[PDB]
């Protein structure tokens, strides 16, 4: 028999715990790892958001390297429309926030020559010259290759390769001529219109927050988006700046830094301690660094979030072959797994769901493959070795928070209810990764939104008054997420669930916890 | 500074461990997991097959789908045949295995038109009937479909499930028949000839053993292949059959049994303990059940296999998307990754070097992806529950083995020098995961060509013939370890690396250690 | 059924290990842990000494804190004569190692004046005053108590607490008089004579090595003691003072300091950096610091010498009440299981042995309860613990140790044989607690005796002359363990044991390891 991987949770070792992964062992309704959604062309229309919503979708992704304000600006309302035809129903309404997605020190090159085939072939041990000669700028060819980096020929060298669009096409640096380049392909072949380009071993002296930056960041403030995906921040520096940018009215926005090069990863524990979350931004990083390596640099980013208790994403070609086709390849559903297993927050789509032809289905086989891993966790052992990173604390949320989820395993409650409206108590019982479902019950809407980027969070916007009696105001919001978890099917009249709540309305966090029936 | 992860292997938990997984650390050399690559027309040609080794190669596999017996003749010729431009060097020479892979209880549809290039639609809504009349056999259309399974209808019922062409197309019986299946088109669009068909929820009476199949067995013995990859073997039985028809000319070829339906994942203890080594094939498995759970049924048979001692097989779309391009996903790379990391002894290739554009690339990356995840193991952990969970023991070489990778751990040996014949104690060694190069010394071709199926053991045909002395004979076969070990960069003089061999010519097996400095 | 506790060895966690333990597991025949007898009037003739080897002891203590030396050196020789009776039959012939304890800094008080030999009543609060007067120094009673400490009047103080007779006598310092003390009874009541004398808080500057003292080691290199345990030891300096008095002569003479005084305990590091072993003398330890702190600094002291890998012996009123009882105490039978369990290299007796009614009893319940315990041991746990404070950086022959045990725990080897001349190789293997005995032959005697201070160690002498081809010298050395072992009822042909040796003559250790039958 046996239900969500409980047979293996009981093992001693590792190796048994594999060894008893069971796929006749039912997972819970419940999914704990937020889904991330890359918002495009197919799907901004509000009736395929409407579909996106249902089918799992919790953060909607406005990429910033493309498009213009008021296209955003128009994808962005679509969201929010979708999104409130539900508010109707407070028991069925699911919170969903706006990440923005900064477009950082990007390099590009131009469009290629109308004047001639669609797209030019750069074939191995031909030349290439690189210029920045703005008459190009949409004239690239076989022979002229227009890049947006002015500074290009001051931090490359003869000999310095240059990858290109997606670090398929390889260039490497024989004349180092002022004011341009002339190299020889050494990998790839075709070549279109604004590619990426990357310069692994050197020294981009881009700005971290370039003027472009300053005036999406200004507009998501304007906006208000739920938090930012800082593009290419390689220390706690350039966190910081996009931090001020921010400045005092988006206080509040969480900034979640994208790793995607050698030196973010070299110097990440600095950047965690800046950023409210991390993105392993694997795309841009498997092309920095040797591919090989880029699981490695997940892990163990994946690793300290988890240590550190901020919010980790895994981005970036996860489901990618569902772009044109209706089911994922064998490596693809493993990626995510595995992704969920490593004790990623949330995963992301990007492509999958901004212009493929499956967007709906992707998001569905990542909820699919996201409860499934998510039982297939080594709890005991993972909470353990979690506790025991804990440095000692004066933090009493920190203890509440290992107690509840200890309690939680024990008695294999249903979820745990926990009332917040800064959202810290939640955050905290999340960072302990019970199993069950944590739902997070709260007044305010912002903190609810964010909530999806931790693990196990339920958001539940609680839209009545304040009572007069804080008994009464409590029982309420309990109730509330009681009604919420009974129409999502996560337990029935009966179940056990353990339940924090402040004792005095005065109360700093949940120094209130019990062990109730559902009923 | 550190180097294959030394840092991270001294961590006392999981979640340290992986904190401390470095891009920087540089890994070894040497290579432990098998790889084995499914030859086709993108790779039979003798030249391809030289670099094909060059690259990595240790299998290659002939998939029996398709093609004829003097086709498959003619691929083995060539691969034996670049094989052996090698032999010359004893020091240099890589033995490489052939592998048959059985076409097991196919069900294939016909042909459309009476011609290759097919056409024909479907998608929702859209009936579609399932004809068993042989009539229309070459005469598949957009209306009705011919199936090669006869009793296809005494197994299916009426609301029952049809994958085809890769479980990308969805039909649903409406309709059944006698003789013939009226379904209405759920998922899948366009439809080709002789495209491989699944019934998820039937019970299939195929035969494990058919009439073709027995032949193409026949055949294997004849070409003295060196392992069966028996395709849907679902029982002990199957196997048993498998085993029966190789009889006893064909003693010697190991039998590994292919996991990719619901019955085999559910009797899989049975048919490890009547098969010689395993292969996850996720592709039918994935669509025979749900795609979420595959990794499910991978790490449980990975952890299973390991636990057993005996090679286990991790196969099909791992690094896909390389059929047509250079570079593999993110998805892709990171699957090859936890591959390793799970255990499995050897990865496969089938398409992506079968008929891919990028047959060596592909073999290149996961040699790549291998080294660089193999150092990211645990082996402090991974040994100590191989052996907290090793019951019981009398198997002498099971001590000599687990005392000796102790013994390579604590000083950091560079390899393990194995003087075996049968191979016995070299797999017993690899079974307790050391983190060196297994060098595995015999004068049986053979066992050193399966060797390639073992975590670790690096094979080495020794030509020389026996001395007079068996001290002499040893300190000969030792010293050839030596030296392949200093040819391919395992190790320098002065390095040190522990050495099993047997007291005297009569031993059982490798009942001597010692710890020895390679000049 | 089941034996030697091998039920409970199989347990994941100490809970389950110790709720296994089951008193129908017969412990195994040998012994590994080493018992070390205070020789005295209860046992110093030959014929006594000859049971006393019979029955279990391993080292003869000879305590200089009395007695003459011509006396010790008769006891010396009367010990010698008895092992000897035995050197006849090889096979038979047990080692045995003389210790050399020293006097110390020691405070001692007078003779009780000559009445009717009525001891002296000391009731609490009365008065009773110390003098330094010699001529109070045979006539003490309950108004005067000389003391041969001199300087006592300069380290102590008003207030300051003086404790007599092993502590059970308190005194509590009233008037501190130039050239003597007024002091209050505190507790205590009888007085005798030359007893014990202890100023917990005071800083003694009585010297480490006295003139006394110097004399007595010279003495003990002269006797060719085997051992020196330094009394009072409280740093590396005085560790340094005793190995050069030793000098050069006695450089061979392993010195075993004694911890026994607060001081002592927390310079522990650096003393055991400085020794070649530690003995806790719970005695002056439980009076110089609280009695029921004295566990702590027992389990931490024996925890790091195992640590370490150097000797720690547990010492004094182990089997207490046997001295006038056949049968010991229920807390003392406890006492020496814990020890053992500890990790306790050797135990004591002193006084049970030296002058008590039951001294063959003694020795014989602490071997019973010796091997009771080392049965009841948690190797699997043990091990595990050992080797990771034993980091991967190499020696060498800590790798052979390490792996050679682990190669007896797989395949429960009756014992480990291994060859060695300054006993290095065995000291490695006896570190990393193996479960089975390890049988040690070696030609040179000395270090054959001082084996024993190691836990598991059997020594056994070699007195074949060294044959011509190393070949056969080895296989000579092996036999003679494997007869002693047949002998001794360790192991039947049959059996399994690994034989550690060095592959030529010129290795510097055990570089060699195998599983070997011992018919
Ligand atoms: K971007
Ligand atoms: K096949
Ligand atoms: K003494
Ligand atoms: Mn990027
Ligand atoms: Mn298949
Ligand atoms: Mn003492």
């Amino acid at each position: 028999i046996q239900t969500q991987q409980l047979h293996a949770a009981m093992a001693d070792t590792f190796l048994e715990h594999m060894c008893r992964l069971d796929i006749d062992s039912a997972p819970i309704t419940a999914r704990n790892t937020g889904i991330i959604c890359t918002i495009g062309p197919a799907s901004r229309s509000v009736e395929t958001l409407k579909e996106m919503i249902k089918s799992g979708m919790n953060v909607a992704r406005m990429n910033f390297s493309h498009g213009t304000h008021e296209y955003h600006a128009e994808t962005i309302k679509n969201v929010r429309t979708a999104t409130e035809s539900f508010a109707s129903d407070p028991i069925l309404y699911r919170p969903v926030a706006v990440a923005l997605d900064t477009k950082g020190p990007e390099i590009r090159t131009g469009l290629i020559k109308g004047s001639g085939t669609a797209e030019v072939e750069l074939k191995k041990g031909a030349t290439l010259k690189i210029t920045l000669d703005n008459a190009y700028m949409e004239k690239c060819d076989e022979n002229i290759l227009w890049l947006d980096y002015k500074n290009i020929c001051k931090v490359v060298d003869v000999g310095s390769k240059v990858y290109v669009d997606d670090g398929l096409i390889s260039l490497q640096v024989k004349q180092k001529g002022p004011d341009f380049l002339v190299t020889e392909v050494e990998n790839g072949g075709f070549l279109g219109s604004k590619k990426g380009v990357n310069l692994p071993g050197a020294a981009v002296d881009l700005p971290a927050v370039s003027e472009k930056d300053i005036q999406d960041l200004k507009f998501g403030v304007e906006q208000d988006v739920d938090m930012v995906f800082a593009s290419f921040i390689r220390k706690a520096a350039d966190v910081h700046e996009v931090r001020k940018i921010l400045g005092e009215k988006g206080k509040n926005i969480k900034i979640i830094s994208k790793i995607e090069n050698h030196e973010g990863v070299r110097r990440f524990d600095e950047i965690l301690e800046a950023s409210d979350g991390i993105m392993v931004a694997r795309g841009d990083l498997g092309i920095e660094i040797p591919a090989e390596k880029v699981f490695l640099a997940q892990k163990m980013i994946i690793g300290r979030c988890n240590r550190a208790g901020k919010p980790v994403i895994c981005a970036t070609q996860m489901l990618e072959s569902m772009i044109k086709k209706p089911r994922p390849t064998r490596a693809e559903g493993s990626d995510v797994a595995n992704a969920v297993l490593d004790g990623a927050d949330c995963i992301m789509l990007s492509g999958e769901t901004a212009k493929g032809d499956y967007p709906l289905e992707a998001v569905r086989m990542q909820h699919l493959i996201a409860r499934e891993a998510e039982a297939a966790m080594f709890h005991r052992k993972l909470f353990e070795e979690l506790a025991r990173a804990s440095p000692h604390s004066t933090d009493l949320m920190e203890a509440m928070a290992m107690g509840s989820v200890e309690a939680s395993y024990k008695c294999l409650a249903a979820a745990l209810i926990v009332l917040t409206e800064s959202g810290r108590s939640a955050h905290q019982v999340a960072r302990y990764r019970p199993r069950a479902p944590i739902i997070a019950v709260t007044r305010n809407h912002q903190t609810a939104r964010q909530a999806h980027l931790y693990r196990g969070i339920f958001p539940v916007v609680c839209k009545d008054p304040v009572q007069e009696a804080w008994a009464e105001d409590v029982d309420l919001r309990v109730n509330l997420a009681m009604n919420v978890g009974k129409a999502r099917g996560f337990f029935k009249k009966g179940d056990v669930v353990i339940v924090l709540t402040g004792w005095r309305p005065g109360s700093g966090f949940t120094n209130t916890m019990r062990v109730v029936p559902v009923p």
